[PDB]
């Protein structure tokens, strides 16, 4: 599965001046495979079905 990581407060994940790689490491923590900034927001794949990705619909940022 692909899809932006969210935080705690379910904002998508900045990546706003991180290093790069930054997106890939926050990625492969929640076990996906690759990732990478897709500015301003971190974007995984390879993510198992489990993993809970943005939504617009049911934002509660």
């Amino acid at each position: 599965k692909e899809g932006y990581l969210m935080d705690h407060e379910g904002c998508k994940l900045s990546c706003f001046i991180r290093p790069s790689g930054y997106c890939g490491r926050e990625c492969g923590i929640k076990k996906g495979s690759s990732g990478y900034c897709a500015w301003p927001a971190c974007y995984c794949y390879g993510l198992p079905n489990w993993v809970k990705v943005w939504d617009r619909a049911t934002n509660k940022c």
